[PDB]
């Protein structure tokens, strides 16, 4: 569904047609004005960075693995006269509909006995599902996956592709599948028992040479070298493939351009009259496109385990009854035609619709976290309660449109019940402790992340058990339209840290909420302070972040007692464009201002424009 | 955009159509009369300035690296055959104070003297004939026969750009593409090789109108206008903002002409620009003066243009210098304390300053700059009256030439009824 | 004063002069002016009682 992923792009956002992806790699956000302001008994000392850029870090990389499920018959595309009032297939009007049409006299009978099991198989989900991959891998084929480079960094602990990604081979986009083609034969209209157990599609005038490669590379397997998100492992979705095509086919002419793949879908489409199922895998590929690169270091335990992508059955009998096909099809929204219109017009508009959703979900899951079993609406049943329909399975792409819903705050719609796509809220289910590897840089690491070892020697590969996920994405594109304060997320905010002379500087936190924006404002400020538990005797530092530039709490990597010390005589000045706290006495009173939002791309450590209409 | 940089303008300028620009350095300003009143313990003491200049330096000397892109590339090709007289020299000056000075052989390093027309070389990219009945090239629509001269043209904008001397207008870009089809129903000529500054007119006339790509040229036009001059420092300090160099093609309408007909999508005021440009090309001169100089005052506190007027719009640096007086120590932050007139210095510079003055936006919006048109500074009272635009090119008066500019703008409704926010 | 001046003001009144000169020594600021004119100097402390 164009329509609702348009809606979660933010106002100010003005996009153009073309985007010139040339990297594995892109930091999307907004450049804002901040005028902040710090007040102290002796006097207020003013400070105003003009461009401070928020960014959240997308990469093409991200472990995936396709299983063949069995899901609902989308029926929408058959004619509207073998239909009842109530909207099922009354069969004795398909029985009439063959009777008075072009087909064999001496197959009537046979066919029509078929009917009763062959007709509920209307699911092409699949194989648009394939075909749109095919078209993005030839388009943006250039991009490079390199073994031993920097998955994270955040200056005490390094995390590799090396580690995360076994039995990886350095190679391209285009360079990383090598995929055989499948038998695209032609249906005999003169044939004496349908095949079942065999799809068969519909086709406009002769199926050309090139579109022979498109469907035969299209129905095979995906066996990746490189682990690249449009290019997952996917099983063989069909050995044959009949085309009930009048003119014949021609023979498979071996190379193709990302143009013909268009041209391939756009006949198969308006043939077949399968506009729903399209868009079904429209929102399928908006999941599984771009995989967010974790916040902190210890928020990669969401990408340790394969999530699993479940793609329904390729099964299609259209072959077999023309005649139920034509030009006054069953539908249930008049706008069942507008997500394959808006791809056809503008193809890399996908990517901006694609990091709107996994922005939306992994902010949710980083809230939906922080619950405690023992309520009405928890980790477990937070689903079963929001959906109001009839899947099969609440799976796939039903999980990460309420996930949207909550976001946003506005009722979701889809026209059919379909559970397809992949399922992010795996690790979460489990409730356990999960095992990332890690590589140190310095040898003071185990103090601040929560290490396997006490003393590790510069070098060494060790393991951060992580109990509580903390939230992978901050939110950019949703900042400021449905507020929580657990992000704090506000175009105004201000923080009052009470002080008496007497106390040389040293300061104690009893409360935990305003803790949080004290570390986070003096980090907008350019001040690196490191606070220390008085209980527990760990230590945490606001600097934990290169690219949003905020605290959340979950950065303390510990749930106990709070009884933060900070000492204001060791506040070192780290950034550029910077208020200086130099010697403070009294209240403390700090603020800031965000005016405007400009929208900015960066790739490659240069800024990426946006082209075209 | 040109009804938003043309509001940029004062309102007592409106210039003529053509300007024969014959140098790479322009002064603009404006000839004011002052009325200065005095008042203090000992009496009072009333004058008058008669003619006062204000003004800033403009240049055509920026280091800068690289269907939008497109007409972006035609667009440079235009104006390097129109003013492909102007000449670079190595061992000219930049800044000159009279203590401090600062060469171009410094700022721009492997460089060498050459004209605008001698700097590029280019290539021609292989402009194919798309045959219909075929089932990272892409396909772009033409009316008729494409000319031997318009072959030429789209050859040299898809190829790289490698200039010689540091020009604003050829500046090194990537290659765009390696071919590009042209569904032209006759078929193309071969390439002649040489091509007028008017030729290129016909070819960007030609291509907007088939492909219906005029919010496209827009783009390019704004792209253009931030590109096109660069400033001369105000001081000495304010070179610190051009050392380092500031870093600046799809289309399926050959293959499937069927998609772009007669009722296009659109603002209803989306052909303006074009309008504008294919009338007067030598405007684009002042709404790029216009545009740098709003962004190069705001960043002393790109659409800053909008902090500027005040209107909804929809590490410590080393500057390289020459010692010219013995005593530059004494101002300049220099690193050597003890000098000789002829040594090569740097000078340390921590803050920006501002690298231009308000001239054109001069009192629209008054920050305590101090640019009033009346003002009581405490006791000195005076007021600016009497402006009057002129324009310094080599150290004499460059006049305007041609007729004067009558307005081209649509109304925001042709026949529509409903205004569809969107 | 503007940013573009690194620090130095000239104060071409008298009356200002001595005002800015006798505050900035209730701050415990010790100021010395130079004369462009002549090339003599001046201090604000130059008195232990007032």
């Amino acid at each position: 569904m164009s329509s609702l992923l348009n809606s979660l792009l933010p106002e100010y956002f003005k996009p153009k047609t073309n985007l010139n992806i040339n990297s594995s790699r892109v930091q999307y956000g907004f450049n804002a004005r901040i005028d902040m302001q710090y007040e102290d008994d002796s006097g207020t000392r003013k400070g105003s960075r003009p461009n401070a850029f928020m960014s959240n870090t997308v990469a093409f990389i991200g472990n995936y693995e396709g299983i063949i499920v069995d899901d609902i018959p989308i029926l929408d595309g058959l004619r509207a006269d073998i239909f009842d009032t109530h909207g099922d297939l009354d069969m004795g009007l398909v029985e009439d509909a063959l009777s008075k049409s072009t087909m064999i006299r001496r197959n009537v009978p046979t066919y029509t006995a078929y009917a009763s099991e062959l007709l509920y198989k209307r699911n092409l989900t699949s194989l648009f599902y394939n075909m749109l991959r095919l078209y993005y891998i030839k388009k943006w084929g250039s991009i490079k996956y390199e073994k031993d480079a920097i998955f994270y960094d955040n200056g005490h602990a390094c995390l590799l592709n090396r580690q995360l990604f076994p039995k990886s081979r350095d190679a391209s986009l285009e360079s990383s599948l090598s995929l055989p083609e499948a038998e695209i034969a032609m249906l005999d209209p003169g044939l004496e028992f349908p095949e079942e157990d065999v799809p068969a599609i519909l086709w406009h005038g002769r199926v050309s040479s090139r579109a022979t490669c498109i469907l035969g590379q299209a129905c095979s397997e995906f066996a990746p070298l490189a682990p690249f998100s449009i290019a997952h492992y996917s099983p063989q979705l069909t050995r044959k493939l009949f085309v009930n095509a009048p003119a014949g086919i021609e023979p498979s002419s071996g190379r193709y351009t990302h143009e013909d793949v268009k041209d391939a879908i756009t006949i198969l489409v308006s043939a077949n009259q399968a506009y729903t199922d399209f868009e079904a895998a429209y929102l399928m590929l908006a999941q599984t496109l771009v995989s967010p690169v974790p916040r902190t270091a210890e928020a990669s335990a969401w990408f340790i385990n394969a999530g699993m992508v479940n793609m329904p059955t390729l099964s299609c009998a259209n072959g077999y009854y023309p005649a139920l096909t034509n030009v006054n099809p069953y539908h249930r929204l008049d706008t069942w035609k507008d997500t394959l219109n808006h791809w056809v017009a503008y193809p890399d508009m996908l990517f901006y619709h694609s990091v709107a959703m996994i922005e939306s979900c992994y902010v949710e899951l980083g809230n939906v976290a922080r619950v405690s079993d023992s309520d009405a609406i928890n980790k477990y049943t937070f689903t079963e309660l929001s959906v109001q329909g009839r899947p099969v399975m609440n799976r796939g792409i039903i999980v990460d449109l309420t996930l949207v819903a909550m976001r946003t705050g506005r009722e979701i719609s889809l026209p059919y019940p379909v559970s397809c796509g992949l399922t992010r809220t795996d690790a979460l289910l489990q409730g356990t402790e999960i095992h990332v590897p890690v590589v140190v840089k310095d040898i003071d690491m185990p103090q601040y992340y929560n290490a396997i070892d006490k003393d590790v020697i510069e070098g060494q590969e060790t393991v951060i058990k992580v109990k509580q996920l903390p939230p992978a994405m901050y939110p950019i594109y949703t900042y400021g339209i449905n507020t929580t304060e657990f992000y704090s997320d506000h175009f105004e905010d201000q923080v009052q840290v009470e002080m008496a002379p007497i106390d040389n500087g040293k300061a104690v936190f009893n409360d935990a909420r305003k803790f949080s924006k004290f570390m986070s404002i003096m980090r907008m400020m350019g001040n690196d302070v490191t606070a220390t538990d008085l209980v527990t005797g760990r230590k945490v530092s606001n600097w934990a972040d290169n690219s949003s530039g905020r605290f959340l709490y979950t950065d303390v990597k510990y749930e106990g007692q709070t009884a933060f010390l900070v000492d204001m005589d060791t506040v070192k000045a780290r950034d550029h464009c910077w208020v200086s706290i130099v010697d403070p006495n009294g209240t403390m009173n700090l603020s800031y201002k965000m005016t405007n939002f400009r929208a900015a791309m960066f790739s490659r450590n240069k800024p990426l424009y946006m082209t075209g209409g």
